[PDB]
């Protein structure tokens, strides 16, 4: 065996330290894996790791995808061919900031208790497994790839103790021919790797944080040495930065001080970096932190203050840490980093408008019934939806009210704004005044903001999205409902010919020819809240609440001459022209 | 037919007046039914009204009970033999102030669309109509019986919009033989009307309201007139007073007032006085009020400030009607009404206690499993929920946290008590500084307060009671779980012999001799909070917030000679000794009136 654990680790018979960065394939466009795998290389470091994202590959039950941006097998190629190992973590949970833990939000469809020894779950896994595992396994070093070992499930520790859990998932890794060295990561404290861990089964135990290498690696070792396990220290995750959340402020962290941090580690054991680079959340994938029974959606920019920044660069802080390497540890050989040069226009004007409303029926074709649907059971996982109704008023002031809506709702009739409730708001009262004449049509316009990544609230009833109970009119429910799925996946379908209206949901359009594509941010610091797609590619969500007020925008999303920009902007606060920037706009706080 | 809804409501050819009051008769003693029935006809009035409530004849799917308590039948022949005719609303739910709205707990653990045209839960409605309506058909008027017409669901305008359900109850109650009139009563404005009713297909509609009867007979009257309907005006629930929840003060209504508002009422249309007598939510059966997402549990009496107090003794308000109608509809006969007396026991002291931990394993059979289950789920509808564990602490102090939890929570560790949330506190940290070896066992009892009975929260998923998603020790959740199921309907089976300790739920029993068997109060002023037994016979909750602060006990739950009150208390306050009084003990709210 090329690569084993014992009392160290160890490739082709010789002492080895791992020194790896998180790179997540998924979050960096196709075209910039060999970038930022060479400047990891660059750092002399060894190794690359990332997850694997579930609800990416298997976006609806039975339908596979491992191509273009989700061709993980090339993005391992390009690491090896950059002399790169590689530590995979195919685990159905991922947590990573990231839409439900990396879940595929048709689970909520199922009759299952999900993260569980729950067969009718394991099945699943299993069944994505049988798809995704034949692919890794001939990229195990010893059967000529570079994929040195592989993690079982992530953090269990953090949520349960089901050991049958944990076993199942060796034990389908193991049986689909997964022969290298597996591992878990948790907390490095006893309560959660006493949960998270099969120790006494022999399963390597590795630990995941941020700071005083010292005594979180003591508390591992005293664990080890409680169950006479001789093994190496690896931390697999050392938080080197944080994420973003809207309306919070960002907050980096010192370069210099992280560059002393990583070197505490270095000197007892092993590291990955989370992350190295952590580049972006496109389209609607961003994960939801949890506060009690509050949710706190995060930002589209996975930035992470890591080592490098969203777009690619290296930063103070890959300086920083080149340097302790060059200094501490010599004997890794180093390089010179890659740099991306981002292209600036300004004004480019608005060609052309539509309202939701308008172009409503060529994006999306709706469900009829007479109860209200929920986004999971009509088949949709991610984006906007809509719950059309008619109703006549039966008196001049009448009282409405969502009850169980989720995440942010707002409120039409015929047409005209009435409100917007976003979360804990939505079942507040909504007072209007309606046409003593006929029916008069009830839009409600729901987004999904992100379905929460991680613990108590993983699998809370506020993760299934739009209206669950029902829409109350005085005391009565209504019913008669339209559904329009949105998931916005069809941009080319959005109808400009058609009519535009203030105050409402519409999609803005901006032409421009470009003569090399180059890096840039589109600059949204004066829309109010929506989407916005380059040449129908979707780049994620603005809100200028902050603190991010841009949307990053590859070079490789971009075409030699003529480009379309398009916005979706719900406020009806928008700009009749774009800037593109060098560098991203963002908000004090 | 005799009779007829026309332009107005004809009984033999003739005009009738209903003049109604409700008394349900699974909130009387059954050996009391004469006497409350007795006191309506004494009043003048000629009808009495009742719900049916299906959680009590079905309280476990396909089981069925009508004898006893429950014995309907018997409540509608007294009722006959008394001369008064009955509606009967046998609505699937009835609102009622009532757990769940009347609807059986067990409809939780299924897969439908409660109280609406999802043919799974009209499924459901009609095979307990199959068991229900037979039972009333050959008492309708017209086939010998008393019954004058039935209600079709019950304020639905004030839920939904749903007309296929509408007019699948009323095609159950077809099927069923039930061919008197039938009719829906709703709030008497717009919305509630046209979404409550099938006017456009001849079912009468009657309106509740508790007051102003002038302006909310013509709002009525401009709905029939819209329909082209000429409908005699009922007021189906006219409310006369109103009903408690723990920790609000009483709020009674003037006899004087409330008599003058009757007297509007009769003066256009007939009446239903809610309540005429409301008595008592014994054992667990008490309903749920909500605002927002909060609940608001009401309490075990269910006087309501009603003609006759919970008792059953006619008040100043009985009083205030009665000359009322003596005055300005002394058409109708009256008679003298009937009192009963009550007595008092000083100083009953404590004969045995034992805690429930000592006296779990008669009481209940665990029930054992990986992950946690609520309370539905492993077939239990009402009372209280033990949750156990065994765990190891893995720190001199760890964070403890229950996560979606409902109603009530105490935690114990190893037989010591660390905290008690109640609803929005359940979820809070709860720190402690475990043992420092081995394992520790720890103990959740959960209590169901009472499942709410109206309204946007109907279906909440804080209806099913008990823990949801699990316990948080640290970050993770605790498996391995034996569930103690306790509905504390078998208290014949409490061992007194096992031992008792200080700081826990317990049982206490005091012993007793009657010679005159009379209606009195058990005063548990003194005690936290829990359930009152006498007899074997689970008289409801108490708690010391009040505004109650008694337990009503019925003449005929009490034996002549010995008898035995079992205090079943959680939060470790009890007395050595108990008093029973003639007269209820209230606790002084502020804002209260009288
Ligand atoms: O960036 C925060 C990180 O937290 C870790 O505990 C988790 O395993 C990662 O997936 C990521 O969410
Ligand atoms: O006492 C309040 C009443 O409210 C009515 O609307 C309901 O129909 C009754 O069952 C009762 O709940």
């Amino acid at each position: 065996t090329r690569f084993e654990i014992r009392d160290d680790f160890y490739l082709d018979g010789k002492s080895f330290k791992i020194l790896s960065g998180a790179i997540h394939y998924f979050r960096v466009p196709p075209e910039d894996w060999y970038h930022s795998l060479y400047n990891l290389k660059a750092l002399g470091f060894n190794t690359v790791e990332t997850y694997v994202a579930w609800n990416l590959h298997e976006p609806c039950e039975g339908e596979f995808h491992f191509e273009g941006d989700l061709d993980l097998e090339k993005f391992l190629q390009i690491a090896q061919d950059l002399g790169l190992y590689a530590i995979v973590r195919p685990s159905p949970f991922i947590c990573a900031e990231w839409e439900f833990g990396g879940l595929p939000a048709w689970l909520l469809t199922k009759n299952m208790r999900i993260r569980s020894s729950d067969p009718a779950y394991i099945e699943a896994v299993g069944r994505y497994y049988d798809q995704l595992l034949p692919r890794l396994v001939p990229r195990l070093l010893d059967n000529g790839g570079n994929i040195l070992m592989m993690q079982v499930e992530n953090e269990y520790g953090s949520y349960g103790e089901d050991k049958a859990y944990l076993r199942a998932i060796r034990q389908l890794m193991e049986e689909c021919g997964v022969t290298c060295p597996l591992f878990t990561s948790d907390g490095p404290w006893r309560a959660t790797l006493k949960a998270g861990t099969l120790i006494e089964e022999d399963l390597f135990v590795t630990g995941n944080f941020g700071s005083k290498a010292p005594y979180n690696f003591s508390q591992m070792q005293e664990f080890f040495d409680e169950h006479g396990k001789k093994w190496p220290l690896m931390c697999m995750e050392f938080w080197d930065g944080w994420f973003n959340r809207w309306k919070e402020p960002i907050i980096t962290r010192d370069p210099k001080e992280l560059a002393d941090a990583v070197r505490e580690v270095l000197e007892q054991g092993s590291i990955n970096l989370y992350m190295f680079h952590g580049g972006t959340n496109f389209g609607f994938m961003n994960g939801c932190s949890a506060r009690g029974t509050l949710d706190l959606p995060q930002v589209t920019s996975y930035d992470y203050d890591a080592l490098l920044d969203e777009e690619g660069n290296p930063t103070a802080k890959y300086l920083a840490v080149k340097k302790m390497m060059a200094t501490h540890f010599s004997e890794y050989p180093q390089l010179e980093p890659l740099y991306k040069e981002s292209m600036e226009l300004d004004a480019i004007p608005l060609v052309e408008k539509v309202s939701l409303f308008e172009t409503l029926d060529s994006l999306s074709s709706p469900v009829e019934s007479l109860y209200p649907q929920k986004m999971e059971e009509l088949g949709q996982s991610y984006g906007y939806l809509l719950y059309r109704t008619e109703t006549n008023w039966d008196a001049e002031e009448e009282r409405l009210r969502i009850i169980d809506g989720r995440d942010r709702a707002q409120l039409y009739v015929d047409g005209q704004w009435v409100k917007t409730q976003y979360q804990t708001e939505i079942g507040e009262d909504i007072f209007y005044q309606g046409k003593k004449k006929g029916l008069s049509r009830l839009d409600i316009l729901i987004e999904n903001m992100g379905r929460v990544n991680y613990g108590h609230k993983f699998l809370a009833d506020t993760q299934r999205k739009g209206i669950r109970t029902g829409v109350c009119k005085d005391l009565h429910f209504l019913l008669n409902w339209k559904h329009y799925p949105l998931p916005l996946d069809n941009p080319e379908k959005i109808d400009f010919s058609k009519g535009w209206t203030q105050g409402q949901p519409a999609f803005y359009a901006y032409d421009f020819t470009v003569e090399e594509p180059k890096d840039t941010y589109l600059d949204l610091s004066e829309f109010g809240k929506g989407v916005a797609f380059v040449n129908g590619q979707n780049l994620g969500r603005f809100w200028n609440v902050g603190p991010t007020l841009s949307l990053y925008i590859p070079h490789s999303y971009l075409k030699e001459g003529a480009n379309r920009i398009i916005i979706f902007e719900t406020e009806g606060q928008y700009k009749e022209e774009i800037h593109l920037t060098r560098k991203p706009t963002l908000k004090h706080i």
